[PDB]
């Protein structure tokens, strides 16, 4: 697939009793991740939004292989494993500062109007970003491995 | 002064690794009192924001006495201290499951308008808001003491 | 099956700038109804920390059917989908003040010894808590449907 | 005064309803940049809670002078105020994107036994830390202007 890497450090304050990063504070590193495959891929959410469209998410999962700790510095890895005009859904990989394996998830999400919060079709509002998000689903079918930035 | 008392049980999500809850999480507790307050006094802050008026924190300040645990039932105690047509001055106490104090603090608050973040006099806004705390504000240097639901 | 409602009501804090709860912030909801769960069903998740064993998420689902609107009211139904001495996934819905389903998810939960994060057999550290969720597998799975609640051994 | 310039780019979960950065998430960003001064001056404070000592705060104050709206990229400007061997005031500024001074504060901290919670003095048992914090004091008294930062030993 078409990945992107981000790197995060975990904060004091994403910490719980036991000692670790608080399992619902997963959610937030998906989004920076796939906030900053969308940014390298060549997109704006926040300008998205300018236009009266939201990106809410439908699905989260998390799978936890190994805790994270503070203070240790993540990378994400983060690609689009399905793509349709309707929803899109992105896989994660969180790796440890040791580089090992300690986290996988997904999330799904669809685009809906603001003000009605009725779904849309991505290729009728942003033509751009549906093409962009076509092609990389074509290298990934294809088997394409590649690092965007 | 007149006040308020707001029952509010610890999660274990607001715990950090000190094994005390995070010290970043009690404005988000300050806001539950003031909410109520706001409710025990007969106004309901969500429909202010429905007329397109905000009101932003302007100023916190949080003083921390004792730790809090999981998963401690404790109280809060709210009161205006200071209401001006411009800004209001909220102090809180609040007391573990023992009753013992174990925080202070003050939030200060104005009214501004949601589209362009300009301040508002309240009483040309809210008449009944502002009837309401300036009556409070004239019992509070009165002296008079009463918990109101 | 047998389950729990837990009332929770929103904070403006857990809003996101759409006015909606934070999708993030749904964990923390789960949090707070598997820990009334464990509660009614006559036990103290404190207690068990207190013995030096803690119980951590190893596997999260959230499915969002409708967005929830600050402010709200909520009710979260839970139950023990799948005990096992070694592991429990908890499931859940979510209802909004209109009695809509808002949401589904669950969690799956282990024990572990706090110092070294080794797991452990529920029935060999708490034996009472795996009676107890030993009976409520077979009577889920007997089909018995059941809320438990303070004051009323329903069981 | 000796200070370090921390970097933060804002998140999305750091809204809330208003389009804003939750009033209450300010706490953490302080967190960061403290934590960051404490880096560049030489430390960690991760090595410290190994050695069985934490450092809570005990005092927060955030005067909050413009809104930040996300997206947004700030830079939080921190020093210490005041250190004894008992306690340290940090200061800090947060400009925004635009350079633009949007909010002060301040936060008192302690260092405690993480087993007992009974507070300590710093000198006793990091002279190191003592050792730098007290030189930095020495220079902050007499007007010294010094951004720290890795890779140069600027003191």
């Amino acid at each position: 697939m078409i990945y992107s890497i981000t790197e995060i450090e975990a904060r004091y304050a994403e910490t719980d009793k036991m000692g670790v990063i608080y399992h619902g504070n997963y959610a937030t590193w998906f989004e920076v991740a796939r906030l900053d495959y969308i940014s390298k891929l060549g997109f704006s959410y926040a300008d998205m939004e300018k236009q009266g469209i939201i990106s809410p998410v439908t699905d989260l999962n998390v799978n936890y292989k190994k805790s994270i700790f503070y203070p240790e510095k993540v990378k994400v890895k983060t690609w689009v494993e399905k793509y349709s005009r309707l929803r899109s859904v992105y896989k994660y990989e969180i790796f440890n500062e040791k580089g090992e394996l300690a986290t996988t998830g997904s999330t799904e999400l669809i685009c809906i109007k603001e003000d009605t919060f009725k779904p849309i079709r991505l290729d009728r509002y942003f033509p751009d970003w549906h093409e962009a998000y076509s092609k990389v689903q074509a290298l990934n079918n294809e088997g394409k491995i590649v690092e965007i930035m």
